[PDB]
C-alpha cells in the first residue's frame, strides 16, 4: 500500500558502484566489466524491503509471483543459565545461615573459678532472599487475518510457531539481562571488593597488570586459612578454584589470546584461574570484570506458565508466558570487582553483629571492616543514635547501653573521605534491640 | 589499520576479528552486525571469513 | 613465604615468556599466603628452624 | 625489492612469493601469470621454484 518505493530505502551509499564499474580505468573494478547483468544484480544485490509489484517482462500485464518463502528461526539462550540453583515450588523467602568463627580468650584459672558457666553465643550471620522477578511475555496472533499472507499451511504454520519461539527467546534474553542486572546492582551498592585496575585494553601493560591481579586474587580467594575480605558479610571463608567464575567479555579474551597466549610458550602461567565465561560486558562505569563464587548467584525458578485466550470478536489469540523467579546474591560468597577508572577511597564499611539484643543496661562489641581501595589509613568514628542518656559507644566498637534505655538503637561506623571542604563519608550500620 | 603497512596491524586485525567472531556467536544473541538491526545469533561452523 | 601478589608477578611476567622456567623459579620452597601486615613487606625467606 | 618501511624487510619477499604462488593456484584461474594472457590454472604440486 505504498508509493515512491525506491529500492534504496535504508541505503547510505559509500560509493556508486555502478559508476565505479562504468568508469573503471584499469583499476580494481575492471574485473566486473566482463559481466553483463551486473547493474541489475547490483540494483537489488542486497534484496529489497518494500515489495514492489513486478510485472512479467514478456507479457507485462501478467504479474510475476513469489516462488519461495523462507522462514528463518533463531534460538537464543541464556549463557548464565548454568548458575541457576534450582526451583522453589512454594514458600517465598530463602534463608542462608553462615556460622562464623570466634575470638579466643586468655587463660586464667582465677577468673575461671567463678565463670565456669559463663556462656557465649556463636557468631552466626544470616541472609534472606525474596522472589523478585515476576514478569511475563505477551504475544498476539491474529491467525485468521494472517491467512492472507500465505499460500500453504507449511509456511503459515511454521510462521505461527516462530512467533511462539520468539516468546521463549525473549525469556532467555531477558533472564540473561536480569542476571547481568544483579551484577551491576550489587556493584552499584558498593558490595564488591574493589580491585582498582589500570584500564585494560588501552595497553598491553594494562592487560598484563590485569592478568596478574586476576590470578593473584583468585589465589587469595582459595587460600586454606580463608579470608573475610571478599564478602559483604565480612565472614571468613574459602573458595575452591573450580568454583570461581570470572566473567569478563569477548573483547578481553581476544586480547588475552593474541597478545598473551600466542606469545608465551608457558600458557598456564598467564591463563585465568578458575572458570571463564565471557559476555557482552557490564554497564557500570569501569566494571571491567567480575570474579565470584559459583554460589554467589542465588537464582531459583518460581513459575513458568503459558496461558492463552482467544478474543472471539477480534479473532485472535493472546499468549501469556509468565516467568517468576528469585534473583539474588549471596553476600557470604566471595565477590570481587575489577574496576578501571576512579573508585571511592572506601567503598563500604561493614559493621559486624548486625542484629543484637543487648539487655537494657548492658553492652555490645561491634567490629568493623572498612573496604578501602588503597593503602591509606581510615579511622572509624563510632556513633550511636536513637537512644538516650548514658547510652553511647566508646569508640572501638564498644556499645554501652544505659540502664534506662528503651529505644531501638542504631550503631554507626563513619569513615571520612576527602577534606573538610564538603567532606564525604561512608557509614556502616548495625542495630540493637533492647530487652 | 591496514595490515600491510606495519607489523602489529595484523595482530590488531586478528584481535578485532576474533573478538567480533566471538560476539557473533554469543548464545543470548545480539542486535548488532546486521543491516536489519534484528536480534540474531550464529555459529562458528556457520561463519565464514 | 610469599604474598600471592608477588607470586603472580613471577608467574605471569617471568615464568611465562621463558623456555627454561627452572632458571627463573624461586629457590627453596614456596608457600603462598594472603600477605603480611606492615608496609613494604612482600616476601620472607627463612630457614626451617626459624 | 621494496617491502616498505615498518619492520617487514626480512619477510617481504617471503610473503610475495607465497602470495603469488597462491594466486597461480586460485580455483577460478586468472590471467596475468602467463605471456599469452590466458585464463588458466596451476596446482601446487605442479609448481616449481
Amino acid at each position: 500500500t505504498f508509493n515512491d518505493v525506491k529500492t534504496s530505502l535504508g541505503i547510505t551509499e559509500s560509493y556508486d558502484i555502478v559508476n565505479a564499474i562504468r568508469n573503471s580505468q584499469g583499476d580494481n573494478f575492471k574485473s566486473y566489466v566482463p559481466l553483463a547483468t551486473a547493474n541489475n544484480v547490483a540494483e537489488v544485490g542486497a534484496g529489497i524491503l518494500i515489495n514492489q509489484t513486478v510485472q512479467n517482462d514478456f507479457i507485462t500485464s501478467l504479474v510475476d509471483r513469489i516462488g519461495l518463502v523462507v522462514i528463518r528461526q533463531v534460538s537464543l539462550n541464556n549463557p548464565l543459565k548454568k548458575f541457576k540453583k534450582g526451583q522453589i515450588p512454594l514458600g517465598r523467602t530463602i534463608e542462608e545461615i553462615y556460622t562464623d568463627i570466634t575470638k579466643e580468650k586468655q587463660y586464667d584459672a582465677e577468673e575461671a573459678e567463678q565463670k565456669v558457666f559463663e556462656r557465649e553465643m556463636p557468631n552466626v550471620k544470616t541472609l534472606f532472599h525474596e522472589r523478585n522477578r515476576q514478569g511475563f511475555y505477551h504475544q498476539t496472533i491474529q491467525d485468521d487475518s494472517l491467512k492472507t499472507a500465505f499460500v500453504s499451511w507449511g509456511n503459515f504454520e511454521s510462521f505461527v510457531s516462530s512467533i511462539i519461539n520468539a516468546i521463549y527467546n525473549s525469556a532467555e534474553v531477558d533472564e540473561y539481562e536480569y542476571m547481568k542486572l544483579l551484577v551491576d546492582n550489587y556493584y552499584s551498592k558498593g558490595l564488591f571488593t574493589t580491585v582498582k585496575i589500570d584500564e585494560p585494553t588501552s595497553s598491553t601493560g594494562a592487560l598484563t597488570e590485569f592478568v596478574k591481579k586476576m590470578r593473584a586474587t583468585a589465589r587469595k580467594l582459595t587460600l586454606p586459612q580463608g579470608s573475610r575480605d571478599w564478602n559483604s558479610m565480612a565472614v571468613r571463608t574459602r573458595s575452591y578454584m573450580e568454583d570461581l567464575h570470572l566473567i569478563i567479555d569477548a573483547d578481553l579474551e581476544a586480547e588475552l589470546d593474541v597478545d598473551v597466549l600466542a606469545k608465551a610458550f608457558n600458557m598456564n602461567r598467564t591463563d585465568f584461574l578458575g572458570n571463564v565465561t565471557v559476555i557482552d560486558g557490564f554497564a557500570s562505569t569501569g566494571l571491567e570484570a567480575v570474579l565470584v563464587d559459583k554460589d554467589w548467584f542465588m537464582v531459583y525458578d518460581n513459575l513458568h506458565k503459558m496461558e492463552t485466550v482467544r478474543n472471539p470478536r477480534g479473532l485472535y489469540w493472546n499468549y501469556y508466558y509468565h516467568v517468576w523467579q528469585t534473583l539474588s546474591v549471596s553476600r557470604f560468597a566471595n565477590a570481587v570487582a575489577f574496576v578501571s577508572g576512579d573508585v571511592p577511597a572506601v567503598t563500604q564499611v561493614i559493621v559486624s553483629p548486625n542484629i543484637a539484643a543487648v539487655k537494657q543496661g548492658g553492652q555490645q562489641q561491634f567490629t568493623a571492616y572498612v573496604r578501602a581501595t588503597n593503602a591509606k589509613d581510615h579511622k572509624v568514628v563510632w556513633s550511636v543514635e536513637g537512644g538516650s542518656t548514658g547510652t553511647a559507644i566508646t569508640g572501638d566498637g564498644l556499645l554501652s547501653v544505659s540502664g534506662n534505655e528503651d529505644n531501638q538503637l542504631t550503631v554507626k561506623a563513619t569513615v571520612d573521605i576527602g577534606t573538610e571542604d564538603k567532606p564525604k563519608l561512608v557509614v556502616g550500620e548495625a542495630v540493637v534491640s533492647i530487652r
